[PDB]
């Protein structure tokens, strides 16, 4: 037989890893996604809002529009430490779960608007990060996904596009 001792290090590194470079992609500037009437906006530790406006696709830069529709999903922490990360994977490949709730909860339902992250390797290896997809699949919980190039120098996430 053989030990598998190295996978747990292996897992160690690319999550913590994976952290750092998240934060580091996103402190340079936030991300947001517009999911057709609305958009959804995504800082580096700061909150999650989805907001009715408009984008400029040049660069991804938002309109000027009015600020009576906007909401909450999630408040993050604003240090790394003070959070808390999850290495996992799915039949595709590893991945970086990240769950941020204290929203407002939805009285129609009776639970939390938190928001759902999953941080993986981004098709294009030379590019900053951005949301890929946006989809309120309950009526309070909502997933998205978040693509890096960074994440896939990590062999664990050396798996995309599949």
């Amino acid at each position: 037989g053989a030990s598998n001792s190295e996978k747990t290090a292996l897992l160690t590194k690319t999550l913590n890893q994976g952290v750092k470079t998240i934060f580091d992609k996103l402190n340079e500037r936030c991300i947001f996604y517009q999911a057709g009437f609305w958009i959804y906006e995504y800082c580096p530790g700061i909150e999650f809002v989805q907001f009715h406006g408009r984008v400029n696709t040049k660069t991804g830069e938002i309109v000027n529009r009015d600020e009576s529709l906007v909401y909450r999903l999630g408040k993050p922490k604003a240090n790394v430490e003070e959070r808390e990360f999850e290495l996992l994977y799915d039949d595709v490949g590893y991945y970086i779960s990240e769950i941020i709730g204290s929203g407002d909860i939805c009285d129609v339902t009776g639970a939390e608007r938190m928001v759902e992250i999953q941080y993986v390797c981004g098709g294009s290896n030379s590019g900053p990060s951005t949301i890929q997809w946006v989809r309120e699949t309950k009526i309070c919980v909502y997933e998205a996904q978040v693509t890096i190039p960074e994440l896939c120098n990590l062999e664990l996430l050396a798996k995309n596009e599949d």
